[PDB]
């Protein structure tokens, strides 16, 4: 009867609370995904488990092995019953698990250290006294390799051969150097994580421009799953009622740091 | 038995074919949607009719009377199973109808006419030599009035108080607008009939610069459907096997005409 969560230690959706070790069970966490998890188990009428997925995965195919990572994998090898994470929605998860309607909207954003002159994609395009990138992998780098739109094609153009290299391997790494270049260094990722960032002391950076991509976080079920129906039904009101829209609030803009 | 369709003529998602009067049941019409609801049923196994909205609308609650019109009243009001057509998925119609997957994505989009020297919403909100706007009612326009985005708020403030009006009635009139202004005008509309017309004769004008914004399209059926899921498979389905993708490309470029 109880339900595993599986999810993932990715700040503010999950985190461990300071006094952890002095705790047990799901009280030992907090965080969006944590909130979000107790009103859908609420609306579903189940009692769950928060797990920490083990391997820290989102969730891929290893290509060498064919086996899933992650917490994909963790739905479909029989191990947890739902995953409540920002996991993104793309076709190629669609084909092995379930998602719900997106219970949050993001796309590709842009981050300059404030005072930066940059207000847009257009803008970085034009220019390269300021360099700009983004992971060094992964479905950001992946979407200006593959746009046609002559912003995006002159902006991979201007990435992919720049020296040196305007990629980085984590996000940590390229907020690290936002932070560090004097306004020369622009990072592109998601809108969630630039508006956090955005909250966050030293208060050094800013998100400008509107998102250049449209992705969506929804909650994942396995195939077959007697849960992926009253899942949905749950993002569904939740979202209609400000739920989703309160926890974003808190969050990212309550539990801020930069007024 | 037999699955009252709803839907709406609107180019070209449903389209009376040249020879119509000759025709009858769902052989009258051709389109994306047409095309999409014979999948759609092929896949749910049912038998279906097509009919298009008696009052041409897509659907809304008039605030006046609390009563839905268009598609959505029809689904409301149990005088159709299922609406298959460009009917955007937003909260207010959530909360009395049940969505799909969206089948087809789409945003705020600016065409141009050919020449214009606009590449982007931030290239229009720089200057005042070229006009823009949008329809003078509906989403677009209070997307710009609610936008907290810089170069969108610029934009609202420039057009809501512009002189001569840049608001247009219909789409059919910016588009027109657009093609008559010899470059100093540019309109703000979806996407996917940007593409559209991009793709029309006399093949002058243009989508320039990535989408403002992120909408859908889904399949609408009534609250509590037997429908629902198996609509909701469908689709996903559909798009998995690039179903979605090959009638797109139907419809807007293997029957383009520039
Ligand atoms: N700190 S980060 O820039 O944004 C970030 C960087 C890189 C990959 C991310 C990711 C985030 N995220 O928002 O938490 C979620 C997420 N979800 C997935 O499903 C996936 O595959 N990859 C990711
Ligand atoms: N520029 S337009 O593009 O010709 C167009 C103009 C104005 C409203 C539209 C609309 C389209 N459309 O794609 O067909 C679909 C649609 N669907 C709805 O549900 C709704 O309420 N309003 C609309």
């Amino acid at each position: 009867k109880t339900v595993v969560v599986t999810t993932i230690l990715e700040s503010p959706y999950v985190m461990m609370k300071k006094n952890h070790e002095m705790l047990e069970g799901n009280e030992r966490y907090e965080g969006y995904c944590v909130d979000l998890a107790a009103e859908i188990a609420k609306h579903c009428g189940f009692k769950y488990k928060l797990t920490i997925v083990g391997d820290g995965k989102y969730g891929a195919r290893d290509a060498d092995t064919k086996i899933w990572n992650g917490m994909v994998g963790e739905l479909v090898y029989g191990k947890a019953d739902i995953a409540i994470a920002p996991l993104t929605i793309t076709l190629v998860r669609e084909e092995v698990i379930d998602f719900s309607k997106p219970f949050m909207s993001l796309g590709i954003s842009i981050m300059i250290k404030k005072g930066t002159p940059i207000e847009s994609a257009e803008d970085l395009s034009k220019q390269t006294e300021i360099a700009y990138g983004t992971l060094d992998s992964g479905s950001t780098k992946e979407f200006f390799r593959r746009s046609k739109i002559a912003v995006f094609d002159k902006m991979w153009t201007y990435m992919r051969s720049a020296e040196p290299s305007v990629f980085v391997r984590t996000t940590a790494e390229g907020v690290a150097r936002v932070r560090k270049s004097k306004g020369k260094y622009a990072y592109l990722l998601e809108s969630t994580m630039n508006e956090y960032i955005e909250q966050r002391k030293p208060c050094d950076t800013m998100k400008v421009g509107g998102n250049l991509d449209c992705k969506g976080y929804g909650i994942a079920t396995p195939k077959g799953s007697s849960l992926g129906n009253a899942v949905n039904l749950a993002v569904l009101k939740l979202n209609e009622q400000g739920l989703l829209d309160k926890l974003k609030n808190k969050w990212w803009y309550d539990k801020g740091e930069c007024g």
